[PDB]
């Protein structure tokens, strides 16, 4: 379970996806 959605916007190159959280990004 890895897909959960914390904080879009939140990685360092985030650019509005949501793919999956490797370390809290949200790319």
């Amino acid at each position: 379970k890895k897909k959960s959605g914390v904080i879009p916007x939140v990685x360092h190159d985030c650019h509005m996806n949501x793919f999956q959280f490797v370390f809290t990004c949200c790319s």
